[PDB]
């Protein structure tokens, strides 16, 4: 019946990305959403939970196979403040979700679009609120918005 | 302490996954030859995508360590992992990854593109070959 824009979503993953800041994360944030419905949400963890696999996407991804009850996400949208690594892209092709989309820029999910383990297409929507998802992660690496 | 010591370990794994009828792909995590990590594919029945042989075993290393980082250690797995494993041995700064058979489909190679790239922060170290046979007669049976 209705869809809410890509700012919308990104504004909820800015949120969960200040959890992982509080906890000195890296501050990044994610929500999965299939048909205008949050099915997953994350934010980093790995430090706290002694999980290398602990990235917000995962964590979203992984919310999401628990409430649908399937390994495969169809058509689901994954929004990341983030560009997300080559171990969060991998998970997407597994995953077989749409479309991911992402804040600002980083190996990460743009060194990887044609490599062999890329059975299925996701597309990639970038630069939702880019001003935004760039201060939190300049604020924590102490870096200029250059970087 | 082989190496075909531990791929025989990771091989009793991969049953554990052929019983469960899932891709079987079985992997242990070694440090100082000791086993602090197991592992066997069980994505499709836990409604998990990312839980493939090597992330479990990764997972419960990092708690085993009490630490994400799991420097020095090796993963043995009876299959090529895939890209999202691949990234997570980076992540996890293990010092190599040894696995039985290669995947015939997704290779060109594809894993020395993102282990071994030369501008990333950590390299693992890749053996592979390592009782291929026997890895590749489990798959075989599980696929027609
Ligand atoms: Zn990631
Ligand atoms: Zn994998």
């Amino acid at each position: 019946e209705v869809e809410f824009s890509h700012e919308y979503w990104m504004r909820h993953a800015l949120t969960l990305a200040k959890r992982a800041r509080d906890e000195r994360e890296v501050p990044v944030g994610a929500v999965l959403v299939l048909n205008n419905r949050v099915i997953g949400e994350g934010w980093n963890r790995a430090k706290g939970l002694h999980d290398p696999t602990a990235h917000a996407e995962i964590m979203a991804l992984r919310q999401g196979g628990l409430v649908m009850q399937n390994y495969r996400l169809i058509d689901a949208t994954l929004y990341s403040t983030f560009e997300p690594c080559v171990m969060c892209a991998g998970a997407m092709i597994h995953s077989r979700i749409g479309r991911v989309v992402f804040g600002v820029r980083n190996g990460s999910l743009m060194d990887v679009l044609h490599h062999p383990g890329m059975n299925h297409r996701v597309e990639i929507t970038e630069g939702i609120l880019a001003d935004e998802c760039a201060a939190l992660l300049c604020r924590f690496f102490r870096m200029p918005r250059r970087v």
